[PDB]
RNA sequence: UUCACAGU
RNA sequence: UCUGUGAAA
């Protein structure tokens, strides 16, 4: 429970496919970096001014200390140098005057790049983290000051108007990653909304829709002024009549020709003076547009007013405000390019890159290749999908997609008793709408092998979440064992949360919500997917993996776990699900409420205990193996999460029986990264987005130099560029081969019951996500109060309500 | 709240 | 959480 296993071997399954990865080979020396800690006071100033302070500190004491060395800075306390500094362990104290700060700097440690080279080779088993971090600081130093940092991406002005004084800025993500033999620089592109570096007058011309400012010869109306105010308030501006930056707190009601302030004269006496007057006398600036209001800057009652024609919107402030759908449309154009388009963008960026010409990068003897890394991937064979009925039809996924035509559920549920609760206006969702929807739904359901062989025994209109529980209870007594309540919803509303709370937690009634728009106008696809959900919620089995096509791990009892934690931007929600049959199709769910933004699953031992117990209840077997798919953890959390959670799983096992120790395979699933894969050959591109084919597997060249990880793109890219899921094996008692684990994961991506498609992550993980989200919906109304708020009814525990 | 994918 | 695309020829 300490060190992740080494890669057992390399996969050879599937067919080869030529790929390009947005990893760029790095040339890294074997010298020793010197790591110093900086303690600068005052310590609460922003990062970029820290970088300015450090920079001036460096170029000031050149004769004395730093000399020819160009140190890099992470923006906080960490400094790195290629050559040693005239330093000891003792903190040396300096003072730097910025156009005054104390700067304490001491020697921390030597960072060996030789040991890193060893880690890339077969010399060392582990990759030293502070080497990677140091390298990252080296590569990020200059672009942190030259560009505008958003998150860990660097953004800049294009060469892209958005309207409303807003524009698209283009940026790139950059990160140093360890790979086999060589270090890699992962680069991706992105775009976001910024405010233009234009004069405030141009800004009002764009916000108030003026071609020329001469359009408004008269003062602004209250409406105009209010819109402009709510658009510019909070934004920083800079003056052009001296320089100084100000933050706008309000816009004056009065125009500059009438807005007054208490002018403090040389005598010490105050006299009320208009802004226009002051700018005419003091700055000899006759305002060309005195009929416009002023920007109130500074704070509160300091009466600092700036006329519009002397202010510019400062560059580098991203627009977080929601945008117009036109602006959002062009935004979509920019941010979600097709795979070849993104490929070409990255390629262009790196063919015109600044890394090799960066003085700080060259100081540490680093070089970066211009071309993407050529990688050979493997497209895995998709599993066949077995259905039921008399035909027992078998579907073959083509490009990660199949359908239900001429196919019936492996185990369809006969729906005898069901009701309809319409929370939409009757005059808007009429009776004939409900009737037509009903007969069409019955047609589709009968075709799918889930026969709704009768009209609803109940069908009423309603309004108010407060009406949900009294009705549902009424439905629970009036009608002997209904199976389903279909609830029609008029868009986003609290009654959905209430319906799920009442149905799942307090009564144990299966409920299926349908939005109003999908009742008025229905499509066979929508009805079919709806039937997938309904059949699953009633205990049915939509389909199974072809038994003979399963990997040999299924020759012995095995449980598949999925785990996820969702956090508030207010407790965190942990969810763990587990397989309950050998197909594997049906899953049981457990969920806990826990500490605010705690990523470690606190009550994992108990949850796993419950799941194992339920597994034995369902299969009459104890699992010989436990496959644990953990979602949403970063590498920085790997050791902690692995430690506590693997100990928790083993704890559950040993607290169930004395000598019961099944093999545990701990696998982290991550969809949030910047790895992009492209088809080298144009004829391998799939669809209009031109993405790699579903089942594309990569476990070479860009993966970890020693540990057991791989990329799997199991889904078909519909729009933009696909995001291949990454899998990192933190533990493996079962000694999986790469092929078997990759194939297993891929097949598990075909067991997701809400669609006849291969999804991006294995069904366990996805289900865990769904469970956590549902729990979030259960908490809409004390720690243990919240705990029993997410605890489902007894008649729900053995169900797949989260579907 | 038919669903998946993709952006933030 | 929102936003977008997709389930013509």
């Amino acid at each position: 429970a300490f060190k992740p296993p080494p890669r057992p071997d390399f996969g050879t399954s599937g067919r080869t496919i030529k790929l390009q990865a947005n990893f760029f080979e790095m040339d890294i020396p074997k010298i020793d970096i010197y790591h110093y800690e900086l303690d600068i006071k005052p310590e609460k100033c922003p990062r970029r001014v820290n970088r300015e302070i450090v920079e001036h500190m460096v170029q000031h004491f050149k004769t004395q200390i730093f000399g020819d060395r160009k140190p890099v800075f992470d923006g906080r306390k960490n400094l790195y140098t290629a050559m040693p500094l005239p330093i000891g362990r003792d903190k040396v104290e300096l003072e730097v005057t910025l156009p005054i700060f104390k700067v304490s700097i001491k020697w921390v440690s030597c960072v060996s790049l030789q040991a890193l080279h060893d880690a890339l080779s077969g010399r060392l088993p582990s990759v030293p983290f502070e080497t990677i971090q140091a390298l990252d600081v080296v590569m990020r130093h200059l672009p942190s000051m030259r560009y505008t940092p958003v998150g860990r991406s660097f953004f800049t002005a294009s060469e892209n108007p958005l309207g409303g004084g807003r524009e698209v800025w283009f940026g790139f993500h950059q990160s140093v990653r360890p790979s086999l033999w060589k270090m890699m620089l992962n680069i991706d592109v992105s775009a976001t909304a910024f405010y233009k570096a234009q004069p405030v007058i141009e800004f009002v011309c764009e916000v108030l829709d003026f071609k020329s400012i001469e359009e408004q010869q008269k003062p602004l109306t209250d409406s105009q002024r209010v819109k402009f105010t709510k658009e510019i308030k909070g934004l920083k501006v800079e003056i052009t009549h001296c320089k100084r930056k100000y933050r706008v707190c309000n816009v004056t009601r009065r125009p500059a020709s009438h807005q007054t302030f208490p002018l403090q004269q040389e005598s010490g006496q105050t006299v009320e003076c208009t802004v226009a007057q002051y700018f005419k006398d003091r700055h000899k600036l006759v305002l060309r547009y005195p009929h416009l209001p002023c920007l109130q800057v500074g704070q509160e009652q300091k009466h600092t007013y700036l006329p519009l024609e002397v202010c510019n919107i400062v560059a580098g402030q991203r627009c977080i405000k929601k945008l117009t759908d036109n602006q959002t449309s062009t935004m979509i154009r920019a941010t979600a390019r097709s795979a070849p388009d993104r490929q070409e963008e990255i390629s262009k960026l790196m063919r015109s890159a600044d890394f090799n010409t960066d003085p700080y990068v060259r100081e540490f003897g680093i070089m970066v290749k211009d071309e993407m890394t050529d990688v050979t991937g493997r497209v895995l064979q998709p599993p066949s999908i077995l259905y039921g009925g008399r035909n027992k039809a078998i579907a073959t996924p083509v490009q990660g997609v199949w359908d239900m035509r001429n196919k019936q559920f492996h185990t369809g549920i006969e729906i005898k008793v069901w009701a309809i609760a319409c929370f939409a206006p009757q005059r808007q969702c009429t009776e004939v709408h409900l009737k037509s929807f009903t007969e069409q739904l019955r047609k589709i359901s009968r075709d799918a092998g889930m026969p709704i062989q009768g009209q609803p025994c109940f069908c009423k209109y309603a309004q108010g979440a407060d009406s949900v529980e009294p009705m549902f209870r009424h439905l629970k007594n009036t009608y002997a064992g209904l199976q389903l309540v279909v609830v029609i919803l008029p868009g986003k509303t609290p009654v959905y949360a209430e319906v799920k709370r009442v149905g799942d937690t307090v009564l144990g009634m299966a409920t299926q919500c349908v939005q109003m728009k999908n009742v008025q106008r229905t499509t066979p696809q929508t009805l079919s997917n709806l039937c997938l959900k309904i059949n699953v919620k009633l205990g049915g089995v939509n389909n199974i993996l072809l038994p003979q096509g399963r990997p040999p791990v299924f020759q012995q009892p095995v449980i598949f776990l999925g785990a996820d934690v969702t956090h508030p931007p207010k407790p965190s929600i942990a969810a763990v699900v587990g397989s309950m049959d050998a197909h594997p199709n049906r899953y049981c769910a457990t969920v806990r409420v826990q500490q605010h933004r705690q990523e470690i699953i606190q009550d994992l031992a108990a949850m796993v205990r419950e799941l194992l117990i339920q597994f034995y209840k369902s299969t009459r077997f104890k699992p010989t193996r436990i496959i644990f798919y953990r979602a949403g953890v970063s590498e920085g959390q790997f050791q902690q999460v692995l430690h506590h959670e693997l100990l928790a799983i083993r704890e559950a096992c040993i607290k169930l029986e004395k000598d019961y120790q099944p093999g545990i395979t701990f696998i982290v699933v991550q969809k949030r990264h910047h790895t992009r894969l492209f088809c080298t050959d144009k004829n391998e591109r799939v669809g209009k987005s031109g993405n790699i084919p579903a089942g594309t597997t990569v476990d070479t060249k860009i993966t970890h130099p020693t540990e057991f990880d791989f990329y799997l793109c199991s889904h078909a890219g519909i729009q933009g560029t696909s995001r291949p899921s990454h899998y990192h094996v933190l533990w493996d008692d079962n000694r999986f081969s790469s092929d078997e684990l990759q194939i297993l994961t891929y097949q598990l991506c075909h067991t997701y019951v809400r669609c006849t498609r291969s999804v991006s992550i294995p069904a366990p993980a996805y289900y865990a996500h769904l469970v956590a989200f549902r729990a979030r919906y259960h908490l809409v109304d004390d720690h243990q109060a919240l705990a029993k708020a997410v605890q489902v009814h007894q008649d729900t525990l053995r169900t797949m309500y989260f579907a």
